[PDB]
């Protein structure tokens, strides 16, 4: 059984150091507001954090956030990762200012920072991801297909040790951003507020009038009269009776959805990492707004 990946704190660093990195990311989020027709870089950094963590296989502990392997061509050229190069470019000048942070820690922190700055829940975050060599890069094809049903989604996420509630909560990130026809074969914003984190993914599934249409890439997606879109895999969460209960739950309780997302998101970003008994506790970073910055 599995590789063991032990978190090792960047030498001599503590909370204040990582807050500084969070702050640099958050300040650039605010400065580079123009990206994607004023959506900005928040959604793409969340997706980058998810895709670099979502390669994890619980059976042998390959993939995962630990190794920061997205920096290698095999993984950055994963067709599943198309468009994430923009997030990597965003983070370039951050990594240059703080060259002491590991790539794993930077990608996952990017995602925490974007969620919190887009007014989502606090996500405790732990340091100590260590860059691993190019031969540790997971092969392509570990991230999920969008054209599939609820049974697919349930089985898919068992590999990442997520249960129904964790799956439904994580999928609420599709409040954020949009599909881009050239990136994935799907096109259109997921919701109304593309760069504000809310439970609107659940309210939209339940409340909008959805039509199954073919987009310009000849792929089926669900389109609402409002101008939103959901993937077949999104919509499957209201087709499956067990998912649909959880959807209705988060639709009706913003705070529960926040708490559940934070835990599931932290878990996702931490799968495969052994934290020593003596490792520091998880950091909860203040937002710029909380700091008066
Ligand atoms: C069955 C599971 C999932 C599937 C099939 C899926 C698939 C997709 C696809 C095809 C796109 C559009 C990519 C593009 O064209 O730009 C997308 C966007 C996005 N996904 Fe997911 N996703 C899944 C779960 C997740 C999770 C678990 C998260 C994070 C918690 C997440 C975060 C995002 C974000 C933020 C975007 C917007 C990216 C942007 O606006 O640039 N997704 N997803």
């Amino acid at each position: 059984t599995p590789l063991v990946h032990v978190a090792s704190v960047e030498k001599g660093r503590s909370y204040e150091d990582f807050q500084k990195v969070y702050n640099a990311i958050a300040l650039k989020l605010r400065e580079d507001d123009e990206a994607d027709n004023y959506i900005g870089y928040g959604p793409v950094l969340v997706r980058l954090a998810w895709h670099t963590s979502g390669t994890w296989d619980k059976h042998d502990n390959t993939g995962g956030s630990y190794g920061g392997t997205y920096r290698f061509k095999k993984e950055f050229n994963d067709p599943s990762n198309a468009g994430l190069q923009n997030g990597f470019k965003f983070l370039e000048p951050i990594h240059k200012e703080f060259p002491w942070i590991s790539s794993g820690d930077l990608f996952s922190l990017g995602g925490v920072t974007a969620v919190q700055e887009m007014q989502g829940p606090k996500i405790p975050w732990r340091c100590g991801r260590v860059d691993t060599p190019e031969d540790t890069t997971p092969d392509n094809g570990r991230l999920p297909d969008a054209d599939k049903d609820a049974d697919y989604v349930r089985t898919f996420f068992q590999r990442l040790n997520m249960n129904d509630r964790e799956v439904v909560a994580l999928m609420g990130a599709h409040a954020l951003g949009k599909t881009h026809l050239k990136r994935s074969g799907y096109e259109g914003p997921f919701g109304a507020a593309n760069n504000v984190f809310t439970n609107e993914f659940y309210l939209n599934l339940l409340n909008e009038d959805w039509k199954l249409e073919k987009n310009d890439a000849n792929n089926e997606q669900w389109d609402s009269k409002s101008g939103y879109m959901m993937l077949p895999t999104d919509y499957s969460l209201i087709q499956d009776p067990k998912y649909l209960s959880i959807v209705k739950e988060y639709a009706n309780d913003q705070d529960r959805f926040f708490k559940d997302f934070s835990k599931a998101f932290e878990k996702l970003l931490e799968n495969g990492i052994t934290f020593p008994k003596d490792a520091p506790s998880p950091f909860i970073f203040k937002t710029l707004e909380e700091q008066g910055l």
